[PDB]
């Protein structure tokens, strides 16, 4: 398989000053073409830098995809660079200035000579229209190579881009994805279960992402063998996956809820309303989420139905257990999920951040999972809201 | 100058389905010293395609950075890639997979075979200590230059890099910025070496950037401007300027939350300490709940107004007896409550000499108009 190449011009995309989201799209959207996207860049805004980055991509790829750079400033220099990596020279179109001068005519001013660079082109580059900005792009045809420049701006890109995809010739190949989205079960343990079913070729491929909500295995490439590859991965980690694709843990949660007629609150603790905060996430959590406390001081969690003789080891199976039964008879909900833990970075009770149990209470009875989750702060409070949230759904 | 060159490691990087940050926070932190960024990198999870970026790379830079691959899968190759990029072998450290195995008995587990990799170093590496991970990073000094690999979540990868940077005998510029965090006025009435406005859910930012001379008295300049404007500076955030009034005051807090479904409570306790003076909070979020933790019955029928939004608070100060009380109540989206579009918000302070109430038109999505209104409520006590 050949090579696409994408590149992000902008020093303010390094910094992450603006978001660099285009050249990720871009990338999505080669999915269905039989090309390997091996990298992307972001460059800086001066000339010979560029110049250099456009010269080895144009060497590796069929297709070299540039975005940004083509405004009117001093700072606005893809045009040259792409010139200057080349070697042709920069040509101004009449047409096409009269064009720029059009669209500031339609708004009652005369073109700056700022943009009079917008008008140039290379020999070997056709024009692609924007009717949405000043610049317009280039398609360049050159050795049985592509090579287009895209302005910044998505709205002004997204369909000039479109509308010059089919075109470029580029080799097809039929393309699926299919995401499993694990809990309870970490990356080595996966690693182990797969063994050869982890495979990592030209024409399909797996790979795993750690998340907080759990570990996500994405398998990727030709249709017919992402099918039936990720349907055996599937079968793998049949209890472990508990959804696909858009599904998140909050919208899970919903479904079990909406098809059993049920309701749910919360009792909180080192989590501090996170949970109660995932689970409204999704539109419609109204219908089913009663509601819930955080009872994050001790005096909260008397008050709120943790036994008095607990109230020395909140950080314990008894306690998260006590707090979910609390939670559901104070609420009168048909389930209930509680928190209690470590978050970091002190210790409470003698034990470690990071620890962390996790309750689920219901019309038959109540369960408690332990952990010891490693992260900061905020990372143990986060996989405590889905640790919760996967005791209903397994 | 010499380059510095920064290249994320995942092929979920390519795509956006986690958006790369790290290698512009790496690219940020290089700031204050004299080494120019000409780009930056995300790579694939490819051993072959990784080991010529990173030779490539390291031949033209003072300062080369990775970040990302560490792990223990058949994914994870940026150890792989790096030696072959250096010609140098893999080895493992028998130190180091003890502290992997005690790591893991910590856990209660024992540890994994495929874990053994995150032992291994090339000989011109030096460990970088993981205080929250099993993958430590490496630092090769070769040739007067440097290599770092730092694992790709920013928790492990932080407090590494924050302990290394300096080590590398960079040449220093003297660049600073200065960020002025405000609440209550927009970026044209603001505007009434460099200065910029940046409006944030917390309020509009102002940013003065540039040679550190001029960034220190040109920025005490517009403090001066905005002094009644500008709520902290720098790392300072609503939730601990919360914080420090509540422990110079020696108050407690307590929160009653619907539309933020608890998100307040959690803004609340993200900074560290908030136990000494967070009570706790009701997230109120149906109305059986509301009339259970003390909303009166006749203000039901109307929990978008500023009349629940006051007993709101009250009734989560009566019921935790805190010094001060916050509460929130309106509308999210995407749907209406009671006629009211979304953005629709109300944010209540109850405290020793009663309530008030500030009412909010936010725009944006539900997600947004919940954060905006935790920050709205926290402004109450700050600003
Ligand atoms: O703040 C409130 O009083 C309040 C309490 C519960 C729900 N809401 C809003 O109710 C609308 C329906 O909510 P939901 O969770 O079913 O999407 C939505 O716009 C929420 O923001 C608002
Ligand atoms: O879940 C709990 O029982 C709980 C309640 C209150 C505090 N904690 C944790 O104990 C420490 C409390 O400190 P802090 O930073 O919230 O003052 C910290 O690790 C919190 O995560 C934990």
């Amino acid at each position: 398989m050949e090579r696409a190449e994408i590149l992000g011009v902008g020093t303010e995309l390094l910094y992450g000053e603006t978001l660099d989201t285009n050249t990720a799209e871009i990338a999505r959207s080669l999915k269905p073409y039989a090309l390997k996207v091996e990298r992307t860049l972001r460059v800086a805004d001066e000339v010979a830098p560029l110049a250099r980055e456009v010269e080895e991509a144009f060497a590796r790829a069929r297709l070299v995809v540039l975005s940004g750079g083509l405004g009117p400033t001093p700072d606005d220099v893809t045009r040259e660079a792409v010139a200057l990596a080349l070697g042709e020279p920069l040509e101004l179109d009449e047409a096409v200035l009269g064009e720029i001068e059009a669209f500031f005519r339609a708004r009652g001013r005369a073109m700056p000579e700022a943009n009079r660079k917008q008008a140039m082109r290379i020999p070997s580059a056709t024009w692609l229209k924007n009717p949405r900005g000043t610049a317009p792009g280039w398609w360049v045809r050159k050795g049985g190579k592509d090579l287009v420049l895209l302005p910044g701006p998505p709205p002004e890109w997204r369909p000039m881009w479109q509308e010059v995809l089919p075109r470029l010739g580029l080799p097809r190949r039929p393309y699926a994805e299919r995401v499993l989205k694990t809990w309870g079960i970490g990356e080595s343990e996966i690693v182990e279960r797969l063994g050869p079913l982890f495979v990592r070729e030209e024409e399909v491929e797996v790979g795993t992402y750690p998340k907080v909500h759990g570990v996500e295995v994405v398998v990727r490439g030709r249709e017919d063998r992402v099918a039936e590859l990720a349907e055996r991965i599937k079968k793998k980690l049949l209890k472990e996956v508990w959804g696909e694709g858009e599904m998140t843990l909050a919208e899970a949660v919903k479904r079990r809820m909406e098809r059993e007629g049920a309701t749910l609150s919360t009792m909180e603790s080192l989590t501090g309303g996170l949970l109660g905060a995932e689970i409204t996430r999704v539109p419609g959590a109204s219908r089913f989420y009663l509601g819930g406390v955080v009872s994050y001081s001790v005096g909260a969690k008397a008050r709120f139905g943790v036994p008095q003789d607990l109230l020395s080891r909140t950080v314990s199976a008894e306690t998260a257990r006590a707090m979910a039964e609390a939670a559901r008879s104070l609420f009168g909900s048909t389930y209930a999920l509680a928190t209690t833990g470590v978050a970091g970075p002190d210790p409470l009770e003698g034990e470690p951040p990071g620890t962390v149990y996790v309750a689920l209470a219901g019309p038959t009875g109540a369960e408690v999972r332990r952990y010891r989750f490693p992260g900061d702060r905020e990372t143990v409070r986060l996989r405590s809201v889905y640790a919760a949230l996967a005791l209903l759904v397994t």
